[PDB]
Parts: C-alpha cells; structure tokens; sequence
C-alpha cells in the first residue's frame, strides 16, 4: 500500500525548501512513490539508493558490529543525496541542495518513515 | 609506500576517534593503509569504491559538472567517510560517530591534497 504515497513524498518536499525530490523505494531498487522527477530518472534514483544503502550497511557489516545504517549521505557539487531505511523492504532518498536546513530535513525524513508504516503493515 | 602510510598514521594521529585511514584506486585497490589488516584494507577498498561508483553515478545525473566530492555512510555507532581524492584515488576513513565533524571534514581534504606529490 507503499504505492500512492505520492503525496507523502511531496509533502516531504513543500515542507523543506530546497529539497527537489523524493523517492520512497524498495530495497531491491524499484520506486514505490515519488515527487519531483520523472519516472526514469526516479527509476535511476530508486537503483542508486538501494546500492547505497546496501553497501553502507555491508560496511557496518564488515566493520562495526553489523550495526544499522542510519543514513547514507552523497555529496555532489551542487546538491546532496539523503537515503535511509523507511521501514522493513523499504528506503527514502531525498535530493537536496547544500542550503536545505539538515535539522528540519532529519526531523521530516523521521516524520515520514513513522507515516509509511502504517501503509507496511498495510 | 610505506611513506603514504606514513601520511595516513598522521592522518588519525591528527583526528580523536578515527581508527583507519585507507587510500585507494577507484577501481578499488587498496594503495596504502593505517589501522586496519591487510584483508580488511582489501574490504574496505572494495566497499568504498563502490560507494564511490555509485556516487559517482549520481553526480553524472543529478549534479552539473564536477565530481561526487564525498560518501558519507553514517552507522549504528560509526561513520565511514569516503572523499574523492582525484586521479582515480578515493581516501575512505573510518571513525567513531564521537569523532568531531570539523576537524575531520578539515584534515581530510588536506590529506587528499598532502598525498598528491607522493601519487605523481
């Protein structure tokens, strides 16, 4: 029931500025809701954030004792790619750009994951 | 060689709460290491550049001309951090989430420059 959250995902976005998208995806890559790209550049986004995640949590794996991801972080020159866990299967990765308030933007990715469960357990 | 792990003891020698510093290609081999065993050195070249390559791939599409600058995956109680080192180079350090965010971010950009003569 993860599918017609589009409005979560924007809702996300209107609620931190420079924010530009917002991806919620399976693990496995595949979008599940999206605002602000087109489908195959959410498709891409959806691939690169779930490599992301699962090599990040790889690490903690193979390094610290097989702790949990918290969150990812991609930096680029001129904007910053967010993923994190959003429940069990599933993943949120948020483009924003460098003067997007990372506090508000950490409370509204927490926000978003406790709404999207519900929609988990269906 | 040995002389740029020389610069990567520096580097967590300079920075509380790091506990490795690897230098690697992009293509992920591991050009020299301080605090990790050469098989875990071998590991952690090959998990960051993947972080690096799939960065990498963002920044072609999302960003507008230059390079991924850096990966950041933040753990349970750590924090792998991995920058771009230019010249297909990336230095990936491992720290403690109680490590401080300004000094690090600091002496790793300068690290990343300090190794250049020694890559050429």
């Amino acid at each position: 029931h993860v599918s017609d959250l589009d409005w979560l995902m924007s809702g996300l976005v209107q609620r931190v500025p420079h924010t530009t998208s917002a991806v919620l995806l399976s693990c496995d890559g595949l979008v599940k809701s999206v605002h602000g790209l087109d489908p195959d550049s959410a498709d891409h986004m959806a691939a690169l954030a779930s490599g992301l995640y699962s090599l990040g949590r790889s690490a903690g794996i193979r390094f610290g004792d097989g702790g949990d991801v918290r969150q990812v972080v991609v930096e680029l020159d001129s904007t910053l790619l967010f993923v994190s866990t959003a429940g069990s299967g599933t993943c949120l990765a948020v483009l924003a750009g460098r003067e997007a308030d990372a506090a508000v933007l950490g409370y509204e990715m927490a926000m978003l994951v406790k709404s999207v469960r519900p929609y988990l357990m269906t």
